């Protein structure tokens, strides 16, 4: 009734800092490999196998039993929540009947040699939720997961790459995995998922191995992979994915239109007229021209492009990606102390015909900090100040719109101070505001919204 | 019956190249100032006044009498075609009753002190159309016009700047003009039109002068200007306009997103993942962060942006701007020769119950060149090659959608040759083509659309 | 140079009432057959042939020569303006090259046996305009036209029926026409155009005849018809069309949803709750049920539909249809008298630097009547009162948007009087308004818009 | 652990027929008054107070304790889920802070003086879900409910009337209600919710009582009502609501456009052209006319409308409303026996390592019937046969699309049979199909979708 995993979880509960929690969990996830080694040399470059030598490593995360109660007690739909898949004679085809996915239907598909894939494990299981909710804080990119249940003597899926950084957690059974290097430069760190491939289309595997429970297998986006079950045992695995559209390229995409517009507003060379007659030497039809105006034009394009770095709003865009990450974020999993010290742990309830324990209000004396570290971001838009937060997000991606509350200019400095000083308590009375009304109102607002905690329970 | 203008038109009819006709008329427009001096020093830099000392210079172009017949014989509409406005006691009013602009309404508005503005003189005047259609060819930019009639002792419009390069042709009467240099760096070569300014907002004119018929005033976008009729005499002028959104910045706007897209598809530095914690040091909150990872991130942006220049498809963007110019352009004005030697000049008509003078096909002995030099442009899009042309455009702006015909790859070299050797004749049989048929095919196709003239009439 | 057509138009210009003009021209159009006989017994009932015995009857209306000038001097396009079609071996081919329809393209198509179909003759021909604009006034419905030119020894089009009442006016040459009664009850007075039919689909013609210039052929919507040119001569005809979607059913479609909505607002029977269990006895599955609640339900539906007649806003729907007709209508063709006595005839012009002949205002002594009888209609919408008018419409269908001016409540009676008493003159001072100022101002507005004429010119 | 409510549910769980269950529960709901009396003279006419003399009638349904838990354990939002309302000094006020509804916020709004309205108790409560699911089966119309919780000495909501038939169940505390007869003819059986009224707009009540636990207070749409908590005690009630837009009027709205369309296709008088001159005597300007042609037009509009009943597709519209109802319907509550005899009862599951308890397929000897009576409906669209069902609906209104499966016509008569013949069993081998493959495939299909039960479990 215990695993390394239930222990690491019990551990996370005791570490006060969300930042520290995430770092710790990631260490665990890849142990004995050190994070720092992994991130500096292996991540995005190398396929990685961690032979755990433990069969009980991930016990308490997720299991086929979990799925079977899920099909029975939760409204799981084919195509929305669960897939049914078969690769045979170099040909894959989905077999989801439309509508609800009942055990009866599901298990019949298993018995016919269809794998089952559950698209949002974190919606229906609180242990996957917590796992992902913690790890996303150290990835600075949303982490989602798919759970893959493959029957004996069969392959579910075709060889292919994905558009995310993959962590395969083997959960039950065994599977033969083949992983390859990218076939060409343009497939390295591929931007979008590949078509399903055929076996002719592949080279040699860089890594071929039989995974077993507790084992972990990681490979960057672009690394083609397949996986089969061999001798009368099955596979269960959870693959954890992150880093979707989180490239330098995606950063520039957002920076550029702004930079050109800043440059055109602020500097008259970007507002000058094109030549009257550039059409006489620019264009496909003239790509071979030896007119020297051609090479002047090119050279001016190149410097003007270069000169836009100076006008790029790197900070504003970082904030905008921060805002999208908040929106993308799973809502936080509280420690017991965190809940107990917050609005969620106030003991006010309904007891025999009335509400009992109206709590204390917060005073200048109350000491406070941000509930956690990875749940809020302050962002300027149109000369206004908004705090976006994760605490009301659903455990389905984007099920809620992005949530935020205004921060008035007078309260700005205090908010920045709060965000920047987690996890160090601070007197409400000591927040850098003009009045005492402002100090209270800020903290009250933040406390009521489930963003703040007090050193000692209000009641 | 004769004027400097009617002589220069007659002269244009005898100059065989449309390139040369355009150069000549601009030379005429600014005479005696040299075009190369003007474009090298004054264009985009400085207001310019040309005291013609010839009050007949522009006769035949446009007169108030034309305006009057126009109101009576065409469907001229307030708002769409004609504004009537009054500047008094520092306010700008607009008095456009809705609907038709009859002579009776228009002339009473004028009698109450209203200035009348014709928005598209070139829709109702063949002499204005021809003027602009020739000039657009040596501007590389659409040339617009507006005609302004002001009654004695009034100002129609409040001071402002325009977003276009303006040439003011004083046609009747006299007007006192004031033109000011740009007030501040950001209004030099301004991007968009000004609001109505008050006289408290102005500095000192750089030029204040009373224009008389025949004179010319030019001032760049961003130069504020205002005008009034002074004692006992009205004014008519035509302002010729061009260079709307035709700047280096506009070219960059289109280039950038293509460039970033090509860099991501072609180079993995762009495909690399952002740091997992850039949010810790980047954002409005960290403007003044000493952290060594901010300056290293900023530095990388500046170098990646610089590297986009190597990826910029400059030629394809030039073709896209050329295609928009073809779409923006007035349909061409043919010389007597160009008409006679083209499809428009074919003698074929209906005569006494049937068609007669049914003409000869072209042969491989037929000698050809493009009908004019500013009527067509070859553009590549999505693997295919298209010839966009102006000969079916309307004298109303964008009343027609962009027009083209497909050029197959076999025919591309011949097409490129024809565009590039205007106005030298080429035997159809001497065209780069893989077959005689291919030779005939392209020539026939271009002749029928009115894109081609033969050395001798087909009939 | 004189023809029965040119005489009847010269006659129309001397008939002071537009109502009378419209009735006169229809009498002419079907002479010697009396209109009252035609509309009582033949209209919507029978195909009618009128052998004119006068090849000159229509001379002046439209000729193939007019088509030729129109291809050359107007921007006539294929598709938009002009179809080129061929019917052979039982198959309708359209051969419209895209773009301009120059004479050379069009006549070669005609020489390859294509007929040409001009879609909006009234846009390019003032005499067809006049013809249609006059006739619409006695149809109560838009009068459209197409011109069909067919070469010798060919058929342009497959047999078919159209959705309009058709009048075929043979202009040149000869054509062998066949017209068929409705093949079936459901095709009598058909609602929409037919597909192209083969000859296997056709019964026996009710009329088969060779038309010669001056003849007329009429047949109702749903009568199939086809036509070929036979021994070495061409044909040119003009088909006049009208009564598109102008039925009692069309009137009902609009009446019903207003009637139901008023019944529900004004009477509680319509508001009561359906029977809690009607689904047990009503539905396809209970077609042949015997439950006596099914037949009680059916009888309640029959009585409630019946009762909706009492709530039908018949007059309002009449006005909406009239407003649609105002929008649909061609702009009016003024007699010389009407032009002289209106705002269009006003002699104010620009002359040598100045307007001249500034004419008097209306006074309460001016006598006035509406410019014509079918240029305006007063329509109540949403508590306000609007006068919709046709004088600013274009000769292209719906090229302008419906046009009205607000008629304030105080002016209603005067407006109604004017509309209802054309063509009797009324002194402005005799109009039913509350003030003299109100009398002058209604009249001035109408006059200025071109809706009114004065017994004597204002100048 | 017992109440009249749990007994009637326990009673309900032994009644084999869903129809009978629904009838039974409604009887219990208004006990001791007979349904047959209520529906025949009370429903839609009268206010109705059922004094229960039994404070424990509804115990088990919903309590303020259930609310508290829900705030605490479910993601309940202000606006979407909960409302916080205060009626004071004659003004309604909404006091919802954006976002989540936590006990803290909720109970302080309670103690400030706000009522708390829960807009979808059936989403969070299984008992209320069962209640309504059962009742809707005997309303033929969606049953939905709101729970209102008002603190002592306040009023939450101003006087108003509603667009539904209301059943107020008093659950806790006591409220003094006032109900009113409709104020005027047009308010009787009102179509849309009234505005908030003042105590001026009101009349003198028709009913005025202090409600008490176990009581019920019914009244029809249009009936005004307000309700306060006087000295010393709170209120908790659940109002059940139905008959939103289920009127004769609404039936006719859907019937008519199709009636006219059918009439125009099937009968030529509905397709005959309007008079050419109706505009001369029809329209608001002629509402006074004495033209006898007008009275003929009116009389003709009237008969044509009355004639539309013959063409009304009454059955098709019944089926469409039936389809809308299946879409609006709560998913069913199975009995223990229904569960056991269906696909949901199958004992199939994931034992330690494998699936086990694979049920038997069905055979021609299996005895089948519809899972319940109010869960499916056969509808014809475009000669296609679709069986719309409710078994996958959510407990949130229209959260899902209308769900269905296609009945092929070989199965048609068999499907019809089952629907018509519940709750009595039928051999699969006796179903009216051509072949045995059809017999089986229909029953299988219906079984796996949760639509069909077997006499004995398949395992
Ligand atoms: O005519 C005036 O008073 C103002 N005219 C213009 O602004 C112009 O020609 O561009
Ligand atoms: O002229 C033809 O061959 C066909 N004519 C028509 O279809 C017509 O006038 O309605
Ligand atoms: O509970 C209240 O105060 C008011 N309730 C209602 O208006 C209702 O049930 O319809
Ligand atoms: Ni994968
Ligand atoms: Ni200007
Ligand atoms: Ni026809
Ligand atoms: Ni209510």
């Amino acid at each position: 009734w215990d695993s390394p995993l239930r222990r690491v979880l019990a551990e996370l509960n005791r570490i006060p800092s969300s930042r520290r929690r995430a770092a710790r969990l990631f260490e665990w996830l890849i142990a004995p490999m050190p994070p720092d080694h992994f991130y500096r040399r292996l991540w995005e470059r190398e396929a990685v196998l961690v032979r755990r030598q433990d069969h009980t490593y991930y016990q308490g995360l997720f299991s086929t039993a979990d799925l079977d109660s899920m099909l029975r007690n939760e409204e799981v739909q084919f195509g929305q929540h669960l897939d049914a898949a078969r690769y045979i004679n170099g040909r894959r085809e989905t077999l989801n009947p439309p509508g609800r996915a009942l055990p009866a239907a599901a298990w019949s598909l298993y018995q016919a040699g269809c794998s089952l894939r559950l698209l949002c494990p974190q919606a229906f299981s609180t242990t996957v939720w917590q796992f992902l909710a913690v790890l996303q804080e150290q990835f600075g990119s949303m982490a989602g997961s798919n759970v893959y249940l493959t029957p004996p003597n069969s392959q579910g899926f075709a060889p292919h790459y994905d558009d995310i950084e993959a962590f395969v957690l083997q959960l039950e059974g065994r599977k033969l995995w083949r992983v390859y290097r990218p076939r060409v430069p343009t497939e390295e760190l591929a931007l979008t998922s590949s078509p399903n491939f055929s076996q002719d289309d592949l080279g040699e595997p860089v890594l071929q191995t039989v995974l077993e429970p507790g084992d972990l297998l990681y490979f960057p986006r672009g690394f083609i992979h397949q996986a089969e079950c061999q001798d009368g045992v099955h596979s269960l695995h959870l693959t954890l994915s992150t880093y979707q559209r989180n490239t330098w390229g995606d950063f520039l995409e957002a920076i550029l239109p702004l930079a050109v517009q800043a440059a055109m507003e602020e500097n008259v060379e970007f507002r000058r007229g094109l030549p009257r007659d550039f059409m006489d030497y620019m264009g496909a039809q003239h790509s071979d021209s030896k007119d020297p105006r051609r090479t002047a034009f090119m050279e001016k394009v190149r410097v003007l492009v270069a000169r836009l770095g100076h006008f790029a709003p790197v900070d504003a865009v970082a904030d905008q990606r921060a805002k999208d990450f908040i929106h993308d974020s799973l809502p936080p999993v509280l420690t017991d102390r965190e809940r107990a010290l917050s609005v969620y742990g106030l003991p006010i309830r309904w007891e025999a015909g009335e509400p009992v324990n109206v709590g204390a209000q917060l005073t200048t004396e109350t000491e406070v900090h941000m509930l956690q570290d990875g749940i809020a971001r302050l962002v300027g838009e149109g000369g206004h100040l908004f705090l976006y937060y994760t605490v009301e997000n659903s455990r389905v991606y984007h099920l809620e719109e992005p949530k935020c509350l205004e921060i008035y200019p007078q309260q700005a400095d205090a908010m920045e101070l709060l965000l920047g000083s987690y996890p160090e308590f601070v007197r409400v009375g000591d927040l850098p505001c003009d009045s005492v009304e402002d100090q209270l109102s800020l903290a009250t607002t933040l406390y009521d919204k489930g963003l703040l905690l007090t050193k000692m329970p209000l009641a």
